[PDB]
Parts: C-alpha cells; structure tokens; sequence
C-alpha cells in the first residue's frame, strides 16, 4: 500500500536522524570506552552483575536494521550504555568518570535531537 510505504519512509529518515545523533555522541566518547561490547573472555562474571549490556557497535547494528522504531527506543540503549558501567564500575575509575561526561554532554545532543523528530514528526 501506499500508506505502508509513506511509513517506511519516515523510518527511513528517522534512521538517518539517528545515525547522526549516533555519530554525535560516540565523538563524546574519545577514548572509545564504549566502542564495543564488554569482553566475556576478560570480564568472565559480567553477565552475574549486568543482565542487559549495551555499546555503540551493537546500537549500530540495530540502527542500520532500522530496528529504533523512535527516539525512545534508542535513548533506552544510550542510557543503558551510562548505567550499566556506573554500576560494574567504582565512582574513582576512568570507566565510571567517562560515563559521567557522555552522560552531560550527550544531554546536549538529546535535548536538540527530541526538538528536532518532534519538529519534522
């Protein structure tokens, strides 16, 4: 149907409008600390502490599978991101204190980003 494809086109630039949010707040994360899934091999015990790990790489893929139906959905995986390494993690490490800046600063880029698919619908 026609309406099925106007559909898939809102999704489509949704999508883009993420992979840009996306491009945004992984630039806040220069070190790269959350580049990539927390290893099993070298943190054997994750999963005991955190039942629903997250990263850029993996929201990446969900991204490009057009699987963030809107901005909530995707904000859940930014912030799991934040939670779960303020959880493993003490407050005195680099991980946690990283967290804590791409936390402030992607607020930033957020806060624009619901404006902007509110604005565009």
């Amino acid at each position: 149907s026609m309406e099925q494809v106007a559909m898939e086109l809102r999704l489509t630039e949704l999508t883009r409008l993420l992979r840009s949010v996306l491009d945004q707040l992984q630039d806040k994360d220069p070190a790269r600390i959350f580049a990539q899934p927390v290893s099993l091999k070298e943190v054997p015990d994750y999963l005991d502490h955190i039942k629903h790990p997250m990263d850029f790489a993996t929201m990446r893929k969900r991204l490009e599978a057009q699987g963030y139906k809107n901005l909530h959905e995707f904000e859940e995986d930014f912030d799991l991101i934040i939670d779960n390494c303020m959880k493993y993690n003490a407050r005195d490490t680099v991980f946690y204190r990283a967290a804590v800046r791409l936390r402030d600063q992607g607020g930033v880029v957020l806060r624009q980003a619901r404006r902007e698919v509110d604005s565009i619908g």
